[PDB]
């Protein structure tokens, strides 16, 4: 592709974190944590599931950022409304404001409704997301196959101002103790 030169820095909201996440000084890189990190809770913080925010909202234009997933078993990444339910149950679809894909027991599958298999032959170790606003498109990229197609979600409704989403999943397994990264420009 060619979206790189749309390069958008993004740092991660502490105050939107569930209360588990540890994210780094820099805000650049989120891991689970092995117990409660020692935050007040507010109504912001994602209750139910490990998911934080990105600081920066997207009201126009075309952004680009990648994620470094390397060495995990389970993840969510791409974007969503600002004002998506933050506590209780809920599944990541359009429909209640998540443009997103993940990878779960060993397949890759889009956050639709219902959900759409991917088809990836090299496991991605960085993803890249493309918004493109006003077209209302989201796309993923795999950095680590030369930058192919991932996805596209096209007819977009975002109906609000956008936020970067996280999951660095569950470590259950103690397999999925890595971190997600913002990778540099
Ligand atoms: C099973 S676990 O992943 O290793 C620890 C954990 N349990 C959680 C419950 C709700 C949100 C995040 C949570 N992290």
């Amino acid at each position: 592709h060619h979206h790189h030169h749309h390069m958008v820095h993004i740092t991660l909201d502490r105050n939107t974190a569930n209360s588990w996440l540890i994210i780094s000084k820099d805000r650049r890189q989120v891991r689970m944590g092995d117990t409660h990190q020692n935050v007040s809770d507010n109504k912001e913080r994602f209750s139910n599931y490990p998911m934080v925010l990105g600081a920066q909202r997207f009201s126009s234009g075309k952004m680009y950022w990648e994620v470094d997933v390397t060495q995990k078993e389970a993840w969510d990444l791409g974007v969503c409304r600002d004002s998506v339910q933050r506590k209780g149950q809920f599944s990541l679809s359009p429909e209640n404001g998540f443009w997103t894909i993940w990878l779960w027991q060993d397949s890759y599958e889009a956050g639709t409704s219902p959900q759409t298999t991917l088809h990836i032959q090299v496991p991605p170790c960085q993803i890249g997301i493309f918004v493109d606003y006003e077209a209302g498109v989201v796309s993923f990229y795999n950095i680590t196959d030369h930058g192919s197609l991932i996805y596209t979600f096209s007819e977009c409704v975002f109906a609000g101002p956008l936020r970067p989403f996280f999951n660095v999943g569950f470590n259950y397994s103690g397999g999925n103790a890595a971190p997600l990264k913002l990778c540099p420009l």
